[PDB]
């Protein structure tokens, strides 16, 4: 039950590593999961719903990892506080590149995939702006741009730049340099007058 | 000749304002341009080639406007030097939102559209890194990140953030705030130690 479902999810994650969702058939996922095609349609309405579920799991893993950090302050300077938080996203999506890639590609065709990405980006932006404001209240950061606008651009930058690096797009920051690049731009833009 | 071609281009730009390329037919473009369908196939092999041509024109207009700025230094401080340069892209693509949107969407299906966007981003990144390096040689900017990595992230940020704002995506920086938001992040990340 729960286990035929996980088999179909693990198969789809596996196959997405080698080819696009468009090149993967329901029969492929059924055969990989060791079930028939009509049995597959019992657990999922379509191969699109499988990707939605995979994406939902990755996004909620990032989200829960960030909540965990937010509840327990790492004991360290501000540059490292940001680095640790951006790193949740670098490690989480970077450990699931195929789902991240197919999930981003599906934004163009799936309203539920577009709304999932949008809900969670709104959450992460609101958290980012809340930390910047806490920093300006403390007198640790200057009052420059509106915190929510700054947070929005920084989060969009990370979405686009992490994604280019994970894809090895041309152009992209190499994956082994992208964290340091992003933390530099977040710290100078949040703390710089 | 040149004029039946321009008619088909202007029609396609017009129709893209109201609907996606997928909802636009060759007959639509022919009727709008006042020609028959086989005559259309004389000037363009497909509606996809029409979008490629539209995108190529927008991208080269930005590119030529930036070259023009680069050849004639605006007489002003550094914050304003960056603002004027980012503004070429904000005004150029922002005056052609429908083509920008369809052109970005076509990256997923067209190799020639993906290569056009990639060639020009590489050029603009190399120019951005060359100006940062000139600034560090002058002693006006500190030697922090590798200039080409910093340029890459800043350009990716602009591509993603300008585009969200032009689309009115949720989330996005409002279009009337996006320039100021971007110039802040470029100046603090280039000049901040
Ligand atoms: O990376 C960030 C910044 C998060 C903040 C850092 C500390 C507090 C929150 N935000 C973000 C938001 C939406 C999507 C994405 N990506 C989606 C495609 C794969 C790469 C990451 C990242
Ligand atoms: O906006 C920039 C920064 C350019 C630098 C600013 C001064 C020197 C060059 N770069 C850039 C690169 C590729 C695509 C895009 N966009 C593509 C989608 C619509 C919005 C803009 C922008």
């Amino acid at each position: 039950g729960d286990d035929r479902e996980l088999a179909i999810l693990a198969t789809a994650e596996n196959l997405l590593e080698d080819r696009p969702l468009a090149d993967i058939s329901v029969d492929d996922l059924a055969k990989g999961a060791g079930i028939s095609r009509p049995t597959f349609y019992f657990y999922f309405p379509s191969k699109e719903a499988v990707l939605l579920t995979l994406l939902d799991r990755v996004v909620n893993q990032a989200d829960m990892a960030l909540q965990t950090l937010a509840e327990n302050p790492a004991d360290t300077d501000r540059e490292n506080m940001w680095r640790t938080g951006i790193n949740v996203f670098f490690e989480t999506f970077g450990s699931h590149k195929a789902v991240t890639r197919a999930g981003q590609a599906a934004r163009a065709t799936s309203v539920e995939v577009a709304e999932l990405w949008s809900t969670f980006m709104q959450k992460w932006i609101a958290y980012t702006a809340a930390v910047i404001d806490a920093e300006r209240d403390r007198g640790a950061a200057p009052r420059t741009l509106p915190a929510h606008e700054l947070a929005t651009a920084l989060n969009l930058m990370n979405e686009r730049t992490l994604f280019a690096s994970f894809a090895g797009e041309q152009p992209s920051v190499p994956e082994a340099r992208v964290l340091d690049t992003l933390v530099h731009i977040w710290v100078t833009s949040i703390y710089g007058e």
